[PDB]
């Protein structure tokens, strides 16, 4: 259920091609994305292709150099990376988008690509003691959070992200009651009630920016439990 491939070592100005074999769902029905993550840094959205293959969006950082694509027949999504730079070094994940709410419910394991500020304002770290209530607030513009539904994703150390809250406050089929989402115009807050030890993870808030026509991802918040 989403396996990346084609990762390797490349030199600057080089060229590389990723692929993402789907399994268990009707690939052709859902839109697909590529979201990279640097070495120890946050999440950055790369590109998105509709199942229609008709509506493509590239991040202003890879605009022109990268080429998204798919083959709904072979059940695999691809990404042609040309004119590569050292700053393109990351882990690339391919995330299944939902037609309805635009959230990324299924993410792949990742593939590392080695080569030889932000709109969303999120506190870098959060400190909480067992059993307390912890709020992580993410601050966007009138063009993103203001105008579109927010999705929070939890990244557990080592593991790829997992949709925590979507459509501003909806808990998916798994996420416990202690987690609650909300939005107040241009700001969005995730509230963990009854802090547990297991809740030690990285939290990201993400909205679509109609002005940038790209997803904006939060600056992450590392929640440490005491």
């Amino acid at each position: 259920t989403l396996k990346e491939s084609g990762g390797g070592l490349v030199k600057p100005g080089g060229s590389l091609r990723l692929s993402c074999a789907a399994s268990g769902f009707t690939f052709s029905s859902y839109s697909m994305n590529w979201v990279r993550q640097a070495p120890g840094k946050g999440l950055e959205w790369v590109s998105s292709i509709s199942s229609s293959s008709s509506y493509i969006y590239y991040a202003d950082s890879v605009k022109g150099r990268f080429t998204i694509s798919r083959d709904n027949a072979k059940n695999s999504l691809y990404l042609q990376m040309n004119s590569l730079r050292a700053e393109d070094t990351a882990v690339y994940y391919c995330a299944r988008q939902v037609g309805a709410t635009w959230a990324f419910d299924i993410w792949g394991q990742g593939t590392l690509v080695t080569v030889s500020q932000s709109v969303l304002t999120q506190p870098p770290s959060a400190s909480g003691t067992p059993g307390q209530r912890v709020t992580i607030s993410c601050s966007g513009s009138s063009s993103n959070i203001g105008s579109n539904t927010v999705n929070w994703y939890q990244q557990l150390p080592g593991t790829a992200p997992k949709l925590l809250i979507y459509s501003n406050n909806q808990r998916p089929s798994g996420v416990p009651d202690r987690f609650s989402g909300s939005k107040s115009g241009t700001s969005a807050s995730l509230a963990i009630s009854g802090l547990q030890s297991e809740d030690e993870a990285d939290y990201y808030c993400a909205a679509w920016d109609d002005s940038l026509n790209a997803w904006v991802f939060g600056g992450g918040t590392k929640l440490t439990v005491l």
